[PDB]
């Protein structure tokens, strides 16, 4: 798991977010998007959009960018107890969206360039390294239950 020096880092790096949540939010989905066209068709809700300007351009991504990230916030704020709010996730995020964990794999990298992109200078080496270590528990926890389902 993750010290208690480094949950103290990971949410105070997370305040960076929560200052605006649907921005950072949405500046992620785009760079998931992006970088990996494949993600945006798991999207029926997105698939239209077929440009970055249609992207930044789209209030309901910003919208479920909050959405996305306000969960994973109320689950970093559980510090690893997070078992009621993970199992739902990663159950509907196999079952009824057929995430890849891969996936989840591109969403932690691009919340990492995110936080870097917004704030250059301000995300120190201790910081990224406790922020990393939280999403691959977010990561791990979900694979753990992926592996249950026998989802791939
Ligand atoms: C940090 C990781 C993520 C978190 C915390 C998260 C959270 C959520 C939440 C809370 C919902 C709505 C409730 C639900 O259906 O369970 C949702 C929906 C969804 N998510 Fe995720 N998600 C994450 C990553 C991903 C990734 C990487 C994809 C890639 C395709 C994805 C695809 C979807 C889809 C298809 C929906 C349904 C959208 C709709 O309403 O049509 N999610 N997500």
């Amino acid at each position: 798991g993750l010290s208690d020096g480094e949950w103290q880092q990971v949410l105070n790096v997370w305040g960076k977010v929560e200052a605006d949540i649907a921005g950072h939010g949405q500046e992620v989905l785009i760079r998931l998007f992006t970088g990996h066209p494949e993600t945006l068709e798991k999207f029926d809700k997105f698939k239209h959009l077929k440009t970055e300007a249609e992207m930044k351009a789209s209030e309901d991504l910003k919208k479920h960018g909050t959405v996305v990230l306000t969960a994973l916030g109320g689950i970093l704020k559980k510090k690893g107890h997070h078992e009621a709010e993970l199992k739902p996730l990663a159950q509907s995020h196999a079952t009824k969206h057929k995430i890849p964990i891969k996936y989840l794999e591109f969403i932690s990298d691009a919340i990492i360039h995110v936080l870097h992109s917004k704030h250059p200078g301000d995300f120190g080496a201790d910081a990224q390294g406790a922020m990393t270590k939280a999403l691959e528990l977010f990561r791990n926890d979900i694979a753990a239950k992926y592996k249950e389902l026998g989802f791939q």
